[PDB]
């Protein structure tokens, strides 16, 4: 049979974080998941004034192969935002996640946050808009938001992925 493909591109991030995603995403998306060789997040995307990397810039440096998720440990932002957790091509091929704003001394919680945000961004790539249900596709702009939504897709979003 056929399966969705997810390529994880490590971009200046620890290997542990990558492995959390490698081991969680296959079952969530019924996907063949591939971890690409690590590289440094591009200096071309560094904004010297903000001292942050731009998410749109990083995303657009990835190869446009559905679905490729860049994962970085560096703080990222996007136009008009103090920071973002990530960015995605809605219905496209590419997304990026930063774990910088997700860090926490609660190691189990950190893992949960990383999976939630990866799942959310990949959901956007698959064409899902933000959702008002108890759903991972709820908008998140703070970690409290992330902690208070579940990791699972609601029945409406799950349907849109599957059919
Ligand atoms: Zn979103
Ligand atoms: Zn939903």
């Amino acid at each position: 049979g056929s399966h969705m493909k997810i390529y994880i591109q490590p971009l200046s991030v620890n290997s542990h974080t990558v492995e959390v995603l490698a081991n969680s995403l296959p079952k969530i998306f019924n996907a063949e998941v591939f971890v690409l060789p690590a590289s440094d997040v591009s200096l071309k995307c560094y904004n010297a004034s903000r001292r942050q990397y731009n998410s749109t810039c990083i995303l657009r440096m990835l190869p446009p192969i559905k679905v490729t998720l860049g994962v970085t440990g560096k703080d990222i932002y996007a136009k008009g935002m103090n920071f973002v957790f990530g960015e995605a091509e809605l219905g496209g091929a590419r997304a990026v996640l930063s774990v910088f704003r997700l860090t926490t001394a609660d190691s189990e919680l950190y893992r949960e946050r990383v999976v939630k945000e990866a799942v959310h961004e990949i959901g956007h790539v698959l064409g899902l808009k933000h959702c008002s249900n108890n759903c991972v596709m709820r908008f998140s702009n703070s970690v409290q938001d992330v902690d208070r939504k579940p990791v699972s897709f609601c029945r409406e979003c799950a349907s849109k992925i599957r059919y």
